[PDB]
């Protein structure tokens, strides 16, 4: 469970943004791709996995799932490969709640940066940030310090 | 002393990485750069005071100190800038020593990866995994959540 990651793909002005959600903490890294693909998903996988300890990735289509440079990464960083496919119903609109909320905090520091990644980037800060109280960035802290004692 | 950070900068295959070191804990964060500006480091120092509770940044030199994009990254994060001179010099010896630790694991896993910045995101991985005994990854998550209660 301190282990466990959702990847989650939106869209914002004709670019991708690629999301990684801690689940248990609602904690998330993310970047901006210009399409979502095999490689780029392999590469944010394996930058994830070195940051923190990722044991299983519930995917979030099956074009990544089926991805043999995704395989190859989940294999070279020890990380399960999962199918998202959501037994819980709350966490499909978990996500699409996720989306609309960062969205929303991109749009209101958009103004502050000149390119959609670093907008991003402050949005990432703005919701790791939020206390609700603690933050999303203590919860997983948090988390995963339990999990080592 | 939680959230003392210092950037670092090294050169491999006439490029340039990037990385940010948690003092305290010896984690790490890097990037493959074709040259350190100030906008790639106020970017990077974005990325990562989004993801780990940054409050002290020792800058590698002094362009980056004076950078004004760099100061307004860390203004917009809320991370104060020091300059990062050895008056301990080791520190200095500490910084070159993980240099040469992180290139001798960028050359084991070089084979593996098409990209330098795939073998620099495996040699992260390898770096912030290795027990020495605890890893990195766990003694900076135990710092900081030990700070928080
Ligand atoms: C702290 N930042 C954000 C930032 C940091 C690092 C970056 C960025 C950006 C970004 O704006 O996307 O893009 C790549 O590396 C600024 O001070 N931005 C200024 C600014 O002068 N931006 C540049 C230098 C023209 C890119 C700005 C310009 C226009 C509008 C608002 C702000
Ligand atoms: C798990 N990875 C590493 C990886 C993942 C994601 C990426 C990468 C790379 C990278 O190799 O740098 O580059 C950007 O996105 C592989 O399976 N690499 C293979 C491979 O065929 N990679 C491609 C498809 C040619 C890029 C490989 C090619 C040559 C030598 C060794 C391995
Ligand atoms: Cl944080
Ligand atoms: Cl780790």
């Amino acid at each position: 469970s301190p282990g466990i990651w959702q990847l989650d793909c939106t869209h914002l002005e004709g670019k991708v943004i690629l999301v990684a959600v801690h689940v248990a903490s609602g904690y998330i890294e993310a970047e901006v791709i210009p399409a979502e693909t095999g490689q780029e998903t392999a590469y944010f996988l394996l930058k994830l996995a070195g940051r923190w300890p990722v044991k299983t990735v519930h995917t979030d289509n099956g074009s990544n799932f089926t991805s043999t440079t995704v395989k190859a990464a989940c294999w070279w960083a020890g990380i399960k490969q999962e199918d998202g496919i959501p037994y819980n119903p709350q966490s499909q609109g978990v996500i699409e709640s996720m989306n609309k909320e960062l969205k929303k905090i991109i749009g209101q520091v958009r103004d502050q940066a000149e390119h959609l990644k670093t907008a991003v980037q402050m949005a990432v800060f703005i919701h790791n940030h939020k206390r609700k109280g603690y933050s999303a960035g203590e919860r997983i802290v948090d988390i995963i310090a339990t999990d080592i004692q």
